[PDB]
């Protein structure tokens, strides 16, 4: 299978027998991204083990692959692996199963259920300010991670099971044992024996721990409005399947969102012209402090640009992946069945052809005069199409309200321990080397 | 997966763990479909090691499997195992890939290339004739299966290749090499380690020998109809998938048919009155042992009557099978996807419901008169739908006019070494526990 791009005319990486191109992600495979972009122009391909991956940049192909063939063409993207039970959450479930789980879970996340979570997660914007002030009269930097990460999964909980727990104080089973999830060296032996994926599945082995599970299995057993959106009701939703979408949304909220966070506060504290800016547009938009609402975070364009300008250095996702269902042709060129197209997020959002100074923070690349040479299948955070992230409304509103209610009360500076530039992780994950430490002064 | 049809409500044996209910066949899984239809009736499930395996009996469900829901419910049968290059087969590819192998194979099997076919086969007529004189004057019995292998494999070779071998007197790689074929305990242990076929695949283990494979590669390879009408051409083909269908046609060629007339002999042998019967008819048809054409072949009613009696005592396919592809509910019954839907032929063609007499050789069912009342989705030699037997009007005519060369020439008996009754093999293959030996006599 490793002589399928050099038949292909296709350019890329030389691959090794079995490894494929996996030994160059000692750099990361955003790194890996970004040269293979440099050095080998529009398109390439490189194999992870045996699979082959196609790696896409135009934008024109790229809005044919996550848009006008996602139904027919590119529905799925690659196999998650020894999943269990996990196989029907939405974000692993393929092809009918996953149009079923869309449709029945999209009514979760519509304005209207959007502004009724709003005065809920308010409620924990203010616990958040209050356990701010703790650490603040403390005097030494903070952690932004741990508040941030107890804040968006005391969110998460509530808005998705009912249940408000004041993470900081405390909570185990979620949060405790949410964060687990390890670089493991046995993802990399995953893509190496691929074949031995269904040996570890008749084992019952996953790569969630079978306690947690079990425990959100009973806790949503007792439990007897997306938990209420599922149960008050295509197809029914099964009770072992109910809490594989939990789990997601679970993960989903807590680790993306106070990591995202995380970025954006230190990207405010290493500019302060930028903090001050936003904090004079909260003022402005919020006189004497007033509470956030649904309306008033719209409001906020400045908000919105840092938010943006953010999740373009950070895209958390760093790739778009969708495997090749059959033989097709598209804009010029041929996929064979079973390739995976990979949209390189991370590199595409530091490529100097459509972006002036990409490693700089710059809000004002989003502002309505810079806004509209932004071209959208370049800039995807949220990826795009019938398949992109179905909590993209959710996350930017519990976002913004924290940033929103964090800025009323606080300015955030470096500290002595504070890792200036930051310097991202190589495991992996798109996430700080160094936990993110700052001062917090109160205003 | 063990307890799918309790919760369907549908009843079968209980399956012990990890293994299901293959324990069940020591028997034979002939012997395992007829118990199973007597036991449970008109419809049952059991498992092939965790796979689940719905049987079902009844004549509108069969034709709305086999054929009202192939293409968009039943396209595929059973994965076959470690494959290789082989899953390129058209008996073996799924969904597409067999769509365009059966469009661009079916001109092969036309009744224009079928009367081509009639002039070159009837010259290996009278080889085998030649060669049944030799040990006819030698006295003692013949082992069938061996001058009829010997005779299919020389029709298929030149009917498929054009090279005319006469494999008696010598013709190793085929026949020789595709002979093998054991029941190994290779394959039992396939079934209860599914999981394990992806291992064999990646360190190139196949069932078949890959010397045989490199010799046909390589033999058609200097070979620079059906190997025409591939060569001289939806999507074109390919060398190594070239190499596929010849390797399938070569082994239904052989092995199918003369394993079938083997059946049919030892019939006419034990059942005097139809073989004068049958050879008074060929007498008139081709008077003066008049060479047999295309259409006297047709003319023969009783010839057609003696072949299909055969067919239905002895189903060399014993099972269709179909892959349910999604959530369906046929004919009133709900079939989950993943099941397989297998139709046992072998019990049904020996259900006392629509035979009388079921055990009996008794031509006279096929009747002009009582043909009609025979199902054609109870008998089910050939399959049905547009996955059936392709080779289906080949292998009837290629084996009329072996019967009829035979019968014009010679009169077939028991020997006191035949084995009366004929015990089939229990070791899967539909085949005879010993060897089919006949005194041969001429006329
Ligand atoms: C800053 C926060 C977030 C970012 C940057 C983000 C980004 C993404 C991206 C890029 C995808 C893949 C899109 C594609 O493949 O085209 C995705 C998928 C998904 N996201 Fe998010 N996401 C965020 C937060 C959330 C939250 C808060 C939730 C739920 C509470 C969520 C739920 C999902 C789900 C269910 C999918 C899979 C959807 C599907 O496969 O149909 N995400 N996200
Ligand atoms: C007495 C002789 C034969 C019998 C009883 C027989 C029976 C069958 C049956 C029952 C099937 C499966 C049908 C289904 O699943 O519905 C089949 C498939 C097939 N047979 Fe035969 N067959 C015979 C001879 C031959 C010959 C001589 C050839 C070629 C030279 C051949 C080529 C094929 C092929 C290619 C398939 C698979 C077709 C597909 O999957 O589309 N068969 N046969």
């Amino acid at each position: 299978s490793h002589g399928l791009f050099k038949k292909l005319g296709i350019p890329g990486p030389t691959p090794l027998p079995f490894l494929g191109n996996i030994l160059s992600y000692h750099k990361g495979f955003c790194m890996f991204d970004m040269e293979c972009h440099k050095k080998y122009g529009k398109v390439w391909g490189f194999y992870d083990g045996q699979q082959p991956v196609l790696a896409i940049t135009d934008p024109d192909m790229i809005k044919t692959v996550l848009v006008k063939e996602c139904y027919s063409v590119f529905t799925n993207r690659r196999p998650f692996g020894p999943v269990g039970f996990m196989k029907s959450a939405i974000s692993i479930a393929e092809d009918e199963e996953w149009k079923r789980l869309r449709s029945l879970l999209s009514p979760t996340f519509t304005s209207g259920k959007l502004k009724e979570m709003v005065p809920i997660i308010a409620q924990y914007g203010d616990v958040l300010v209050r356990n701010l002030r703790r650490e603040a009269e403390t005097g030494k930097p903070v952690t932004l991670k741990d508040v941030f990460g107890a804040y968006s999964m005391d969110v998460i909980t509530s808005t998705s099971f009912g249940v408000n727990i004041d993470s900081l104080n405390n909570v185990e089973n979620t949060k405790k044992l949410l964060r687990f999830d390890f670089l493991d060296p046995f993802f990399l032996s995953i893509t190496v024996f691929p074949f031995l994926i269904p040996i570890l599945e008749v084992l019952n082995i996953c790569v969630f721990p079978r306690e947690v599970t079990n425990f959100l299995r009973k806790s949503v057993k007792r439990m007897k409005d997306f938990l209420q959106l599922m149960i008050d009701s295509h197809k029914a939703l099964s009770d072992l399947e109910l809490v594989a979408q939990s789990i997601i949304f679970i993960f989903a909220g807590y680790e993306t969102t106070s990591s995202v966070l995380s970025f954006i506060m230190y990207e405010l504290a290493t500019h302060p012209d930028v903090q001050q800016k936003l904090q004079e547009e909260i003022d402005a938009v919020l006189p004497n402090k007033a509470p956030p609402t649904y309306d008033t975070v719209l409001q906020m364009e400045y908000l919105d640009m840092v938010v943006n300008e953010t999740l373009r250095l950070f895209p958390i996702a760093m790739r778009l992946e969708r495997v090749c269902k059959k033989d097709v042709e598209i804009n010029g060129m041929f996929i064979p069945k079973g390739v995976v197209v990979m949209i390189p997020s991370y590199a595409l959002h530091r490529d100097p052809k459509y972006w002036t100074e990409p490693e700089k923070f710059l809000p004002e690349r989003f502002s309505k005069k810079n806004k509209d040479n932004i071209d959208p299948y370049i800039y995807t955070p949220f990826g795009s199409g019938p398949r992109n992230c179905i909590g993209m409304r959710f996350a930017l509103m519990n976002m913004k309200l924290a940033l929103i209610r964090v800025l009323q009360n606080f300015s955030f500076k470096p500290c002595k321990e504070t890792q200036i530039p930051l310097k991202l992780s190589l495991g992996g994950l798109l996430q700080p080397e160094k936990p993110v430490v700052l001062k917090v002064e109160s205003r």
